[PDB]
């Protein structure tokens, strides 16, 4: 009597970000300002048209006009900065992570001691114990909760941590898995510099947040409330795309290398993987479920919905997303399941899945991964 | 089709079982014996008379005889600040992991894959396990690529949990394995002590004798459930799994990464704590067996250092013969964290076989397997074993 009956559920959704809310429209005066760059007047133009393109209006950011002013290292590309930056994350990876966890399990309504198992995702961690160790201490839970933490996995990393929360809810009878995605940009953040072009995107795009999941298989009847049930996992490496997207934590912080094919090979691999996912359950018109694809960029969007013939609703609840908070690398895809459920039930649908029956999940990152999740919606 | 339907059809039925166990080490072999006189000229320390004294002393009581090392005196002469205590040199350690760690573990995965007999395109998950990782993809995108493993195998990273991480994965493969039907999953655990070396400091005694433990190397299972008669051969089965943290042990054993490399600091005497929260751990995984004494069960500890192997021992009255393999590993290859109970089982079961024992578990039907490490965290894991 050890193992589970039905499928994984996720039981409630929280979320949070840091106070500093910086408008998209004044960024790009803002940045080169605080990184002494007000000269290279050329190199703000190309930070300009890519803060036009990016259909983001507004990000939260932990790092204030102060603590920059506070670090300047932090402000030059490519100087000695990584013991400053693992300090910052210490205290506020975790901090943000616990604000978004209270949240998910004021929803979820039982006991903290029910809580069996811990997932902890961020894109870094400082020290070790890693963070998850951090938030068992902040949160109060049990000693003896089974701990996971998932670090340096990066952008499709939300799938991730629903791959895993999966089969630790199925395999173990009454395991409550409390889930938490918390990113922040402390440790990527760096001037401009119109050699390393590409590292631009990342501060035109990145920005910071955590999100929270209660994950269970068999719901206790009203007590529990389900919002969408997990069926299915898939996670894979699309070819000839080795050096897509890297990054490399050294003495300067994390620096990516992405390069202009992302969209590309994204959008030319989406095929295959629906395939895989939904042939077997006859589904081949992919405007009958409901989706979620993490916002890497508005190009990625762009060209799945053109290259599968979406319309234009498809994509909304991503889009919602990234125009209000940005790219958060793992936490995305769990802000995107809230503001679908959220907007179903305001505006009166039948299903938590904008009124669909099934749908899909996307997570797209380094190693050009991507990993897939189908879902299951559930009444009102 | 409903949910029901598919969840139905999707799992695996029986309980997760070890088929096959592979090893490897870097070829430089390092005697302990006259290591004092080899890490105090490398580092350029010989004028610290005293505090060479108090390191021929944690050589020559640490029990372990000897241990392979990727860095050489070459690759020492190359990076400088890599000899001091505390200098910037975390990108030049970065570099060495990224090609080593999967390196070493690629060579246990061949060995073990060799012994399972199997196909590497029905693996059908990864679990790559170090102490740290330098990029994004992470230890195990890269393992996958110098296998050539199917491009849709479901990788997991476990990083930056330490010493008690071989327990770590274990947990998680019981989990993958017994949740889905035909799973195979290829478990490595690889560590490589590039990352911690660091030169002598008389005033951080607890980093020191760091330098007198660690050692590399890199162990691979292939774990799942549902064998197929006489053509896959079981070694050992999960029953239980659990992990916990020791009241009031914080700061016990900690690791902070930065721009000088991983570094690690002690508070209180770790020995003492393990062998006082043992029981416990004891009793509530064997109570339920109905087994009380501890002399009729076969036994795998992480071999953190030589004095919790000697409290753990004293605690619970063990005669000699109990720790046989645990201080075997640990007086042939040092603490090779995560790694050490991997290679402490493949011992036990190949010295089971050798001997002539009627089980692959010292001819005892029931184990354990305890990992410990950082945030003083406590891995317990209950085995069963095999016949013959």
């Amino acid at each position: 009597a050890q193992r589970a009956e039905g499928p994984a559920t996720i039981l409630a959704i929280g979320t949070a970000n840091p106070a500093n809310c910086v408008e998209q429209s004044t960024y790009p005066d803002f940045y080169f300002k605080i990184t002494n760059s007000e000269h290279k007047t050329e190199l703000k133009e190309k930070f300009q048209r890519m803060c036009d393109k990016s259909m983001i209006k507004r990000r939260y950011m932990y790092l204030t006009e102060e603590i920059l002013k506070e670090n300047p290292n932090v402000c030059e590309y490519m100087a000695p900065s990584l013991d400053a930056r693992q300090a910052m994350l210490a205290m506020e990876v975790p901090r943000l992570g616990k604000e978004a966890a209270v949240k998910a399990i004021k929803e979820w309504g039982q006991p903290k001691s029910k809580i069996t198992h811990l997932i902890v995702c961020s894109t870094t961690t400082p020290d070790l114990p890693g963070a998850d160790y951090q938030l068992t201490k902040l949160l109060g839970l049990r000693p003896y909760v089974k701990r996971v933490g998932v670090f340096q996995h990066g952008c499709f990393a939300g799938g991730t941590v629903l791959r895993l929360a999966k089969d630790l809810a199925e395999n173990n009878k009454g395991a409550r898995v409390l889930v938490v995605c918390s990113e922040v940009t402390a440790v990527t953040f760096r001037g401009p510099s119109d050699t390393h072009l590409d590292s631009l995107v990342g501060q035109a795009l990145f920005g910071d947040g955590a999100a929270a999941l209660i994950v269970g298989s068999d719901p206790v009847p009203e007590i529990e409330k389900p919002i969408f049930e997990m069926v299915w996992t898939a996670q894979t490496i699309a070819p000839d795309s080795e050096g897509a997207i890297d990054g490399h934590l050294r003495e300067a912080g994390l620096t990516f290398h992405l390069k202009g094919a992302v969209p590309d090979i994204v959008s030319k691999n989406i095929t295959k993987a629906l395939v895989e996912a939904f042939e077997p359950l006859g589904i081949s018109d992919y405007n009958s479920i409901f989706w979620i694809a993490h916002p890497g960029g508005p190009a990625i969007l762009d060209q799945v919905e053109q290259k599968l013939a979406l319309k234009p609703e498809k994509m909304n609840a991503t889009r919602e997303v990234l125009s209000e908070y940005g790219n958060m690398s793992s936490a995305c895809v769990l802000f995107i399941l809230d503001e679908m459920r959220k907007k179903s039930t305001q505006n009166g649908l039948k299903t938590t899945g904008e009124g669909l029956e099934w749908g899909v999940l996307f997570g797209f990152g380094p190693g050009l991964t991507i990993e897939t999740v189908v879902l299951r919606s559930v009444a009102i």
